[PDB]
């Protein structure tokens, strides 16, 4: 395989979503959508009234359906949060402005994302395809929770003042901005809740926002093709433009990523609307787009199986990470997953190796991590797999209480 890629589509679900998934559909691809649930709610600024639709339509037909938060923070955006926040913060454009700021409130309209969907769909939870509990995108944010170590921030990606085109922008990435800083937070919240957060390589995105129809501007199918090429191996999320899209501290070479590039898009650029002829002009851009990456070489899978899914016969390598029931686990040794062979939190196969850093079972801790336990922040000392009689209150010899 020439590579694998990875659709998704954010800030569903939304009218134009029912068109996208039909695209897809038609050309036997599965995306990842990460929805925001205030669009069941009437309330995001959208062709909305068919979203209830649209996110049926992504569950009955496989798509992958993930977390991106109930309201995409733009009750940060505005003053007080209700019906007409999203259209007020679309007529500033200020989106990206404080986007972060309580992180354990942002944190927790992750968890009422969910409450939304169960509400509106009370089956949902029977959807094998239903990651909305496992799997999370922050809005605006080119940040990584894929392993205990594959993270990423993007230390530029939200601002407490300037935008990037604005004079006078600053990004010190050692120093980085509040909203910034906050956005960490929720993503080290969101790992420990038990979820995956995934960046973009590459964003299909307007190639010129100037002018009066922006949509029309979706870079051209083969075009597009050029810029996956270029993702391939070359660790893009740290050289993506503009500034606020770049993945700091990313792993460039590590092995979950090679031969992969994510593709980041929304569903609001593929529809006739405000924004352009985003549905004439830009849904054949998609089905093109499908048809010659699959005759180039390449192959379309979901964000569930980015980490690959253990499964009874797979063969593993020492060192290969897989996700079993939504845990992240390392292979110890090369072996072939026979089905009492399952990773566990006392399996000797497998460690967790889960983006968290809460103390967790079965970790292959290294001197000098830092986990959290009742509360308190310990320090590994020496270099253990954890187990259950060796909590880090008790084993004062192998952990330090800081702080
Ligand atoms: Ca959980
Ligand atoms: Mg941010
Ligand atoms: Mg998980
Ligand atoms: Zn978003």
């Amino acid at each position: 395989p020439k590579g694998t890629i990875y659709l998704t589509f954010d800030d569903g679900p939304i009218n134009a979503s029912i068109d996208v998934i039909n695209v897809l559909n038609e050309q036997g691809v599965k995306g990842t959508f990460y929805f925001n649930a205030w669009h069941l709610d009437g309330i995001g600024d959208e062709n909305e009234d068919r979203a209830l639709e649209a996110l049926k339509l992504a569950l009955d037909t496989g798509h992958v359906v993930a977390n991106h938060s109930y309201a995409h923070m733009v009750h940060n955006c505005v003053d007080e949060f209700g019906p007409t926040s999203g259209a007020e913060c679309n007529a500033t454009g200020d989106h990206q402005i404080n986007a972060y700021q309580d992180p354990v409130y942002d944190a927790s309209t992750f968890a009422d994302n969910l409450v939304v969907f169960e509400r509106y769909l009370p089956n949902i939870n029977s959807y094998p395809n239903y990651f909305g509990e496992e799997l999370a995108r922050l809005p605006y944010t080119n940040g990584w929770r894929i392993t205990k170590d594959f993270k990423a921030d993007g230390l530029c990606a939200t601002s407490d003042d300037l935008k990037p085109w604005e004079p006078g922008y600053v990004c010190d990435l050692d120093n980085p901005s509040n909203s910034v800083k906050a956005s960490i937070e929720v993503q080290n919240i969101l790992a420990n809740k038990g979820y995956q957060t995934h960046g973009w390589d590459v964003d299909w995105s307007p190639e010129n926002w100037g002018i009066p129809m922006p949509a029309n501007s979706l870079t051209e199918a083969e075009a597009f093709l050029g810029y996956v090429d270029a993702a391939l191996n070359s660790c893009a999320p740290t050289t993506i433009n503009p500034i606020n899209s770049k993945a700091h501290g990313f792993p460039c070479g590590t092995p979950l990523h090679a031969d992969k590039v994510v593709v980041l898009t929304h569903e609001f650029l593929y529809e006739d609307g405000k924004r352009g002829m985003g549905a004439t002009q830009n849904l054949p851009k998609l089905a093109k787009f499908l048809r010659i990456a699959k005759e180039a070489g390449y192959v379309f899978d979901t964000i569930d199986n980015y980490t690959p899914v253990w499964q009874v016969g797979n063969a593993y390598a020492a060192g290969d990470y897989v996700t079993h029931s939504g845990t992240v686990y390392k292979a110890v040794t090369a072996h072939i997953a026979q089905q009492d062979w399952a990773p566990s939190s006392t399996s000797s196969l497998w460690t967790n190796a889960d983006p968290a850093t809460n103390w967790t079972l079965n970790v292959s801790y290294e001197a000098g991590d830092v986990v959290t336990y009742q509360g308190l922040r310990y320090l590994v000392n020496v270099p253990h797999v954890s187990q259950a009689d060796w909590t880090p209150n008790t084993q004062n010899t192998l952990f330090t209480a800081l702080s």
